[PDB]
Formats: structure tokens, C-alpha cells, sequence
């Protein structure tokens, strides 16, 4: 059996140097000021670092390192059909600052709750949207770097009873304060390009239509409200990546706040791949934000 998972997007989605980009999350991290730490959960966005990292940074500078030793990670599958939710098959994610090992007994625990499927090697080197928070999670950790364990997750296309069902599963392991879920998501992709191109004139440009209708959903997520914000996509499709994995988060929010838990998520930054003006144009959005339980 293969023990590794190779970083099959190094070298094109981000610097394959490990100095390299150990130094450019650096540069990113260093900009930004901690104020949610010991962050319980984060959205980050899961594109090329050229377009993304400054933002990503927003998020992972708010993961409390000697706090943090188990890393949930719901990226949402591109590439295969999938309605339920999948683990990997192998032991390590590597990466090039260095190698991350999956925590072998969350995986049997979840493995025995029956809601998963295994995805292959194949289908969990050619998907993205786990692997670009690799290198930020061994950043952010690297203080600590032999003592935390990964979790990797495919979110597939779920439905909303499948959405509640995981968030329910997976609130157990949001209470504990050891464990961070990372929620894989870029915003809006606005386009021909993508089949998409709502438009609110009362904004003004196009990309100030965009940003309103992303934070539209921004503040929706920061009401913790799986519900509205399933509205909020039935109403105007924004295409948000990882729609399904921040439904999951929000329905395991849900499930702490019946159980006496106090929490509070808010979005730290906001950036767009470019700035659309015309029709002809596209653009992707990046938001970053962290989930903090008292
Ligand atoms: N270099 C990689 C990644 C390129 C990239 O990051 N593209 C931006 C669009 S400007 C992006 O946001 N991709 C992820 C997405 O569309 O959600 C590739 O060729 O696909
Ligand atoms: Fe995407």
C-alpha cells in the first residue's frame, strides 16, 4: 500500500521550494495582527497562493499553536461525484515545509460511524481544496510541529440532511478545544466563464455588486445560521465553492449553541482575484474568517 500522499499541486499552485514558501507564508503571516486566537474553526480560501495567501494569512494567523493539536480539514470535491463526505486511504500528507500525519484514531471513529466512503489515491491527489491549507497548516504549527495530528475530508455535493447529519457528527469534536476545523471555500466566481453574472446596479460596479453579494453571505455565516443561509444560496446561487462544507460547520455550530456553547465568527478580510467592470470580465473571491467557542 502507498503510506503518502504526494503534494501533487506543488510546484504550480504554490512554490514547490520548501525555504521558498516557508518564507513567503512568513511574509503573509507577519502582516497580520492576531485578534481571534485560539481560533476554534477557520474559512480559508483554496486557490493559487499568488492570488490568495495574503488573505488565507488572515485566517491561519489566528490558530493558537500550543493550543491547537488536531486539524479538521472539509475541502469540497471538484473533480468526482460524490454525496456523501470521503477519507483518505494513506497515513501522511506531505507537504514541503514538511510531512503531516492523519490522526489515526479520529479516523477509525469516523470510519466507524458509517457516514464515509474512501477515496481513493488517485481522487485524493487530484483534488486541490485539502491540500492548499497543507502548507499553511504546517506554517502555522511548525512551533509545534511533532506534536498535532491532520484529519482530511472531502465534502461532496451533500444535501441539506446530509449537511445537518455531519454537522451533528462532527459537533463533538468541534466542543473540544485540542481540535480546528478548517473549512475549505472561495466566494463568488463571477463570469461567463462560470455561468454567473448576478448583478445588484444599486452597488454600483460590478465588483462592488460582487463584494456586496459575498458579504451578504459573509454575515449570514456570521449569524451562525445554517438555514438562512441555505436561503441565501436558493435565492441568488452564489457560487461559493465550498458551500457544502460551511453548512456542515454551521450545523455543528447549531448543535453547541443547544448545548450551552457561546460562539462568535467573524470574517478578518476580503479580496477579489481582480476587479470586474464590464460584462466581459471574471473574478474570484477570497474571504477569510475564524470561529472562536467560549
Ligand atoms: N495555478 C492553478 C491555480 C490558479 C488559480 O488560483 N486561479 C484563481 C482564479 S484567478 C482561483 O481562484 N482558482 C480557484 C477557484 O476558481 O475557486 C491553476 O492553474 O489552476
Ligand atoms: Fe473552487
Amino acid at each position: 500500500r502507498v503510506v503518502c500522499r504526494e503534494a501533487s499541486h506543488a510546484g504550480s499552485w504554490y512554490t514547490a521550494s520548501g525555504p521558498q514558501l516557508n518564507a513567503q507564508l512568513e511574509g503573509w503571516l507577519s502582516q497580520v495582527q492576531s485578534t481571534k486566537r485560539p481560533a476554534r474553526a477557520i474559512i480559508a480560501p483554496h486557490a493559487g497562493y499568488t492570488y490568495c495567501g495574503s488573505c488565507a494569512a488572515h485566517a491561519y494567523k489566528q490558530v493558537d499553536p500550543s493550543i491547537t493539536r488536531r486539524i479538521f480539514i472539509l475541502g469540497p470535491s471538484h473533480h468526482v461525484p460524490l454525496s456523501r463526505c470521503a477519507l483518505s486511504s494513506v497515513d501522511i500528507y506531505r507537504t514541503p515545509l514538511y510531512d503531516l500525519r492523519i490522526d489515526q484514531k479520529i479516523y477509525g471513529e469516523l470510519w466507524k460511524t458509517g457516514m464515509f466512503e474512501r477515496m481513493s489515491l488517485q481522487t485524493d491527489e487530484d483534488e486541490h481544496s485539502i491540500e492548499m491549507h497543507l502548507p499553511y497548516t504546517a506554517k502555522a504549527m511548525e512551533s509545534h510541529k511533532d506534536e498535532f495530528t491532520i484529519i482530511p475530508v472531502l465534502v461532496g455535493a451533500l444535501s441539506e440532511s446530509k449537511e445537518q447529519e455531519f454537522g451533528k457528527l462532527f459537533s463533538k469534536y468541534l466542543a473540544d478545544p485540542s481540535n480546528l476545523f478548517v473549512v475549505s471555500s472561495d466566494f463568488c466566481h463571477w463570469g461567463q466563464r462560470f455561468r454567473y453574472s448576478y448583478y445588484d446596479e444599486s452597488q454600483g460596479e460590478i465588483y462592488r455588486s460582487i463584494e456586496h453579494l459575498d458579504k451578504m453571505g459573509m454575515s449570514i455565516i456570521e449569524q451562525l445560521d445554517p438555514v438562512s443561509f441555505s436561503n441565501y444560496l436558493k435565492k441568488y446561487h452564489n457560487t461559493i465553492c465550498g458551500r457544502h462544507p460551511i453548512g456542515v460547520l454551521l450545523n455543528a455550530i447549531t448543535e453547541l449553541q443547544k448545548n450551552g456553547m457561546n460562539m462568535s465568527f467573524s470574517f478578518l478580510n476580503y479580496a477579489q482575484s481582480s476587479q470586474c467592470r464590464n460584462w466581459q470580465d471574471s473574478s474570484v473571491s477570497y474571504a477569510a474568517g475564524a470561529l472562536t467557542v467560549h
